[PDB]
């Protein structure tokens, strides 16, 4: 009339619980998952004796362990993650030019480029769930990782994704604490003026794709209206991410690590991944083609960095 | 010496002018010697061509053939693999909605009225479905690449099928205002919006009444070869052998993707060119189609 | 147990006395019930309703007959759809324009005004008494009954796309066109000459050309062989002809025609205007009136006077 | 031998850029697609009067792209094109005032734009893109033609194309500042159990499935994956208005009980929206026409209610 079972939010803590066998797991735990399967409407069939189930964080020690694993506190995180996972484990993640990609499915082009970029920049995620899923994605098993990205960005399977917005969300969960970007500008009405940026904001700029153009200054307007020049004074980070609204722009081999291109219906668009290895490579989900140069609508280009002073 | 047509049945003899002109969905307007005795399409710019066009497509819109050819330029480059015995469409240009419709039409008994459609459908059933798809786009006023709604698409297409043998009778009761029995015919006899479950439609569903109370609507009589039930996408469970086929939609109104579920020996999910078999299927369903001949409560 | 006597009707001619419990709504007792076009199904009777007449739907074998002989439709849904249409058409304006009753634009109704304006310009007689009555009332500036009836007969709802050509065919089926006959000949070089005879609606509508003289001089059409045949009018016995074709730029010359209909705008949710030839050309566009020496436009249907003709 | 004027080009019409035009080359060749007050001038020879006039041009360089990302909050390269094409038609529309609001006399199947436009003057809304916000003020003042063109292009709809009020409010609401809006819902199934979900932003102000906000407070039936009918209700709602939509159905509006609603006559292909607002009594605004009524019965499809902060009992 009862069965012994375990419930967890992070798959490591496993609190014991005694289940009625006359009630549904849902009646007892709220929404409940057995190996990704939604068993909320189900009554114990023995079998589960000894098994472990995923629950949403109902009590206060569950919310703690969940925050410590996912570094979020949204009650609806475990469930949006499983909603998306029901579809992501059905995708197929082939290796492409050494890297783990995703074949087209459910308008995921922006996820495949996002994931191919993450494997070329050196980045380590604080939240234990992310880093574990990120290592498994590197091994060809990126289903958990993709379902985590969708959940961290508040996106459902199939919605329109935006690479810059997707990476902005993830980079806040990445260990970018030690990244410094220092910017100075010439007379507005102030001659010189100096600012400093830290963390996620240090490695991200909207407005121009050319890292060198950014090094050598960009003329942006100033408080009175005089077109001053912003220039990269110093930079300390493992990479930088230059974005800009999309236009015909030319990817010159050996001048950037990787980049993303957006084509097709603007509202439900398509993304392609451009990476520079021996020659320029275009990774398109599962379709790989090589070329000496590239021209297309480029949104966001990725470059590697150690330290920079001008 | 060539042939200009609008419908491919009636050839007008020419020598070589025509206006916007097509040979196999390529815009050869702004331009040989191997084009001898080969048919060309053109836009109807005379009363004889407009009547030929009306008779063949069942449209009087001057732009139909235009948009037909425009769409066909892309759909000729789509692939149409055979999947589980049906013609489907390799994903491209956000066409999942066209694939699901296409896979549904083969599984339900339907007769199109306009010669263009019935002939294009037979080719699609044979594997050459570029014309059928391009007709659907033009009938629905959609361009390649635009996102599409399967419920919308079937409504447009059913407008062009013989469904006047299909009769549906419904009963509604509110506690204050009594009963109202209504007879629906044609397209409204096969399409219902509000719920996915056919059995629940027979047993009553709660809908609002101007009264203010919730009334309850149920199916009294039904004469048709199939029915189609729709509702906003929502997690829903499909059980082998209780339905004919169904559509799943991931995402939202701006950008999403359809897949197709069919019930054979086991549940098969067709996702364009890919097929995965399944003992059960749950996901966000939006349309379910059921076999029918004659039901009376 | 308060009660009153009231009348229930399907046609507002044959009235049936009923006694109604006042503790029960009209809906419980009759089904859908109306009082001068207003849904009163949810309400219980008042003292004041007393010998008033109420509209119901056909809910017994005897009522289904009165509806048939009055509307010439067996379709059970017909009276309910007419009432729903009437909720909005009673709200439409029916101003006079140039001796004719028209309809101020509303609810994508441009096709109904062209249809109505045409009907007051051609001799025609409807069989269904309901239609005939609504028509007379239409001429008198009270066309709401008529519009609701056309909608019902054409299975369209308020605001939907209408089609002047579909609309008129529907109606003509409800007109006495038995004294109308047309004869045509098709001569193909390969196949020969065959004559067919047309009786009824088929006799007064052609779908190939807006030009009635052309139909007399012959028009080219497909032939079962493959060659363009030529079909021409040998004789026409009818009060009018309606010539229709897919819309094209086309010139309406003064005095050569009774009236036409123009179709513009988004083809999927389009606009119609009415062209009628009097002392000058008059383009009636709902409430607005224009007057011109000539007219070029995308004409969709042309109406012509006719009594008898032999080529 | 040579002739030139000085025009301004812009993307936002705030950052004017001084340009000398070779009066031997159409604005097109010099600038690319160029517009004057929504009129395409790509391939028209310049004029001598065209001096000092502000010209709109496509963003064809990094600086303008960013001037235009800050202004329209969209990076779609066709935005200006679609905005100007709409604009050239919406400047020809009439903007009569009905009942103190800016409406639109009917043309080009614009009824859905008028209802939306009337609705946006009665609900507390703030837009994030300066372009919508800037046009919004002008629209209230009585000059709404620029606003209407922006709506058209933010929604990817063209003049004359049939529109859907609910679809358009959704698009526009994504550009509203709605992060201080929060909705807590609770679903209860006899079999499957209890689950509470929270919504923010647009998802907190729009609900589809019922017209009545009071039912939503009291409980609406919806299918559950178990197969039973579950019950959902408003635990906690916090926003200045709420929006309730249902597929159009005969339904009664009652004075004082709401802010405004939309009536729809037609089907999925051709249709007409009307507007209803609750002031001293009910007012049906049909573009230009105004007609009064004590109570309103018709095919309602969207209802708007005012809100402050509501927590269930
Ligand atoms: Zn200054
Ligand atoms: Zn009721
Ligand atoms: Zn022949
Ligand atoms: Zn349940």
């Amino acid at each position: 009339r009862t069965i012994k079972v375990f419930t967890t939010v992070d798959n490591i803590n496993l609190h014991t619980q005694v289940v009625d066998m006359s009630m549904t797991y849902g009646q007892q735990f709220g929404p409940t998952y057995l190996d990704g399967a939604d068993v909320t409407k189900i009554k114990p069939h023995n079998s589960h004796e000894g098994k472990t189930f995923y629950v949403l964080p109902n009590d206060d020690t569950l919310r703690v362990e969940a925050f410590e694993y996912y570094h979020t506190t949204d009650p609806s995180f475990l469930g949006r993650y499983m909603s998306a996972l029901n579809h992501t484990k059905k995708w197929k993640y082939p290796q492409v030019n050494g890297l783990t990609s995703i074949k087209w499915a459910d308008n995921n082009s922006y996820l495949a480029t996002a994931l191919l970029t993450l494997q070329q920049i050196e980045l380590k995620f604080n939240p234990p769930a992310l880093q574990d899923a990120y290592y498994r994605a590197r091994a060809g098993e990126a289903a958990n990782f993709c379902a985590l990205i969708l959940a961290y960005c508040n996106k459902t399977v199939g919605e329109l994704g935006d690479v810059r917005e997707t990476m902005s969300y993830l980079f806040q969960h990445a260990n970018l604490d030690s990244c410094k970007r220092v910017l100075n500008v010439v007379c507005k009405t102030c001659g010189q003026q100096q600012t400093t940026l830290k963390g996620v904001e240090a490695v991200m700029y909207m407005g121009t794709l050319s890292y060198e153009q950014f090094k050598k200054g960009v003329q942006i307007p100033c408080t009175c209206g005089k077109q001053a020049t912003k220039y990269l004074v110093q930079q300390e980070s493992p990479f930088v991410m230059m974005s800009a609204p999309p236009a015909q722009y030319e990817l010159k081999h050996g001048t950037f690590t990787c980049a993303s291109e957006y084509t097709g219906n603007y509202q439900c668009g398509h993304y392609k991944h451009i990476t520079s290895k021996e020659t320029l490579y275009c990774i398109d989900g599962a379709l790989l083609t090589k070329s000496s140069e590239y021209k297309g609508p480029i949104t966001d280009v990725f470059y590697k960095e150690n330290s920079y002073t001008t």
